[PDB]
């Protein structure tokens, strides 16, 4: 039975995101095996060696340049392989995603898909459609990183550990996402309550703070050329919640079955995740304004999915 | 300047609590040195050896049987071993007994030149936190009690178990004086940001009387554990190690602690349990949760009963 | 397949060792479930609650007062339940051990046994005999703690992190165990080499240091009444080596199949351990003096086993 | 005194190495503050934001685009971005180029009042470690180079893979000047205390030529990784974070580092790779492994070639 006490991850895409993700899993000692799949075979071999060079300072792992067929007995397939009209972007990514998901399913893979490729909510739905897997075993990173960025920006404004800050970005990851100010809090004190006790914090600083979250990727790409440490860390956090069976609440792309009056899309909302994937979708009671933001995000996303399929 | 990158903790009290605390600090790699002070010198020497036997499986430390004078260059003095309430002793006698013992600890620690943070877990904690402040002459923000940290953990783990969620995704406080007068802040309690009131609307199989009972079981948790296994220690040891990490890693973490009231909740000149921000300099901000009328009344009744005992004890 | 990503430990014995072990597993986030089995049902219920009170500060776990029947789908059964002539001590512990192992096997348990009850090498062999399990899936703590004590004592003499100190105690845990000075080193510099560079270290300090290791339990019991933090920590280290599939070298009680000229006993030697238990028994080439110490430890232990069975 | 329980690292160089190093420090929770200094100011600002985006999943930090003057109260200055060898540049030109750049880093850092430890990873590391010592005026034991830390990890992981053992149970060194002249200490290399010579006797399917090749692959590892993926960074970033933890947690850990030779191996007045004990005060003890005649010759040839370049560079 202890023959099972070996956690295996297949990573698809060895760009800055996949490579950083593998490094995060090395340093935190999450899983015992990482197979790295990418068209660029030389690069994945180089990365597997560079990452392996770190292992003497952490817990051991088998790290290698892998093939889709190595997903047969994987716990976790992480898809980062995303090509940069919105509908053309989707059609291009659907053909690439089919070339990933089909051979992975053909391997006998029977674990959880974790999708981080842009656009994530659409490609999460597409992964579900192509794979034939249950809804709860296809997960997208959704607004996990936007939420982390939001919490860290509040943490810095108020000089508090972001782990004591509780706020969500929800909807489709992208321009239509929105902040759930109504439930956002610091140690259980709502932002509305916090602003009353600390009125140096102007409404316009909060507006700007959400705008900086929405435009974060643009600002980072402008400064250093790409974004990767954030999403790599989020993917490793989601990976730990699955592999350690945590029943952790994370904001993820999850299948709408009536939540917020939505159906038959993947979109960002807090959910409970454990070894079996999504257990519970948390439906935060939104204000009329927040519910409208959710409906506009959903509707625009549903239109693109319909047109794409 | 890196000569200072050595964190030192002086633990006063080598009971089940102090001992478990030191073990938590060993396994989590918090601090580089633990001096254990107790009247029972052989026991502290035995514990220092037993704890040291663990070190080859974790980060290294100097662990030893210590004296008050070893607090000179300590970052942290952790006070655990409160003289226990005898049958038919008044609360005020319990306090007076603990004040004479506490004076015999705090005075020689201050005399050593100790200039760090006091972390008080001795029962009764809110009163002995105030007493440590009074005896030490230290600033308000450098005398901290464990307060409702454990009651809050117990409350969060109870909600976690009812709802099948990691307690790290559950956010609820017990506040007031640690003891019979403490109360749950249901108004701000939430699971991943969904208030308990909101959660109960979506899941109405959860009856009001299960929630009432759940707070009652938290209030009476120590009595239930003492009845079953004779003593309580893993909970408070873990809480003390969490507070110790928040200080020593300068986290600005929000934790429910005994902190000095300067108008918060309409209270003054007591230590009592409420969320606060804590870093390397101790208490940075006291969070004043806007309480319902019922929750504010519970806070006032806890505070007033505690203030009466302190007043009577100092005179 | 991710239905398997749930590690379960059944602990037998909720005395200071078992209870400290469970606490170590809580603080280090090892396994997702601990069942605590003991005659004293009230005490195990109290301990499961006290340990659960810690969980909000660490990774989640299911911790409960358990029955032998709960071992059915356990990864790991840890036996600490040991009653304090040597042959009478063994006969008393064999009847108690039979009352543990039989109902655990009857449950359908199909994991690894980790034995810490005194006397450990004898009860490790007895666990193998009673269980019918393969040799490599019955492991004793053996000289893991004596070895830790030895390394920490060298660490303190020389002011070096014990993790940079490499020395073994081997043989039967107890009076006949011996230090392997021939291979003992600090950062790869043998103790013989270290003493040449640092001749303030007298041979008689080294003799005393092994004597203090052999008598460590006596000295600690005299001072504080019992010994538990050491073995609790060692048991949690061995548990991590199994559950994270490390192929770690640890000094353990393992089955002699010709190593050191020994057969058909469990005795202390370094071994490789992973998710499947013992993979490789390291046979350290001993000096004539060290080999004699091993043979005398083995022979006295083999006589007691023969007489007991 | 707890005002000091704030560990600060100034990183010089925000290339793949510096950036990966800062990420390793974020994920492992080492230090409370990282200032990133590089000529490319936009890149450091972008990195500080990207790294900060990770913080809600780990322990908190202040991460920012920094200047040399921010080293004033730093514990640790980590120097990574060495000007790379151009095709047909001499070794001595590489050194002279790096000395002018290194002077422009070390002088303003010393001028800030910085009084911590220098940790040098810039190529060529043993030479720039000596140069940092010469430019800074700091004591020998407070200027440390990464030396053969990564070569040693690569060597241990290669043995781990041959034998199917956790590399943490494998104990082998590469020593000398990091680069083509470095050598394996086979004589003291072991797996759980069993020397490689002993292991090969018990497992004679392991051929001498596989061991020769295994050291050759370690020596040429960087060339092989650069050929395959264009650059090397996870290895050295992880090593730098391990050395950083040994200093900041005062571990007295044995690591293979660039340390000042004062008679060890018959060497004087160079930095070169050998195991040493390191704590909060830097280098405490240099371990002198008794080398075979062949291993000692390799050490002498590595040292002498390195000493010639240093002599020529300083004059």
């Amino acid at each position: 039975i202890t023959d099972k006490d070996h956690q295996k991850v297949i990573l698809v895409g060895d760009g800055a995101v996949g490579s950083s993700y593998a490094y995060a899993m090395v340093l935190q000692g999450i899983a015992q095996e990482i197979g790295i799949v990418d068209i660029f075979k030389d690069k994945t071999k180089g990365d597997a060696i560079d990452l392996s060079n770190a292992l003497p300072f952490t817990s051991p792992k088998k790290i290698y340049s892998a093939e889709y067929s190595d997903a047969k007995d994987a716990d976790l397939v992480v898809i980062t392989a995303g090509a940069p009209t919105r509908l053309d972007l989707v059609n291009k990514n659907l053909k690439i995603l089919k070339s990933i998901v089909d051979p992975i399913v053909d391997s006998g893979f029977n674990g959880i898909f974790l999708v981080a490729a842009n656009p994530v909510d659409i490609l999460t739905y597409a992964t579900w459609k192509l794979s034939g897997f249950p809804k709860n075993r296809v997960v997208g990173s959704g607004t996990s990183l936007d939420t982390a960025r939001f919490r860290q920006s509040i943490a810095e404004m108020v000089n508090v550990d972001a782990r004591s800050v509780h706020a969500y970005i929800m909807g489709e990851h992208g321009d239509t996402e929105f902040p759930v100010w109504s439930h956002a809090n610091i140690g259980g004190v709502t932002i509305a309550e916090w602003v009353k006790a600390h009125p140096e914090i102007k409404e316009d600083k909060l507006v700007k703070m959400f705008e900086d979250v929405r435009d974060a990727a643009y600002e980072i790409i402008k400064l250093k050329g790409a974004t990767f440490y954030g999403i790599a860390t989020a993917l490793a956090r989601i990976s730990k919640a699955i592999l350690n069976d945590e029943n952790a609440v994370l904001p993820l792309s999850v299948y709408m079955d009536g939540q917020y009056g939505l159906n038959d899309i993947y979109i960002g909302t807090p959910a409970v995740i454990n070894r079996n994937g999504i257990q519970n979708i948390l439906e935060i009671p939104l204000t009329d304004h927040e519910e409208e933001s959710m409906q506009k995000s959903a509707s625009q996303l549903k239109k693109v999915l319909t047109d794409a399929f």
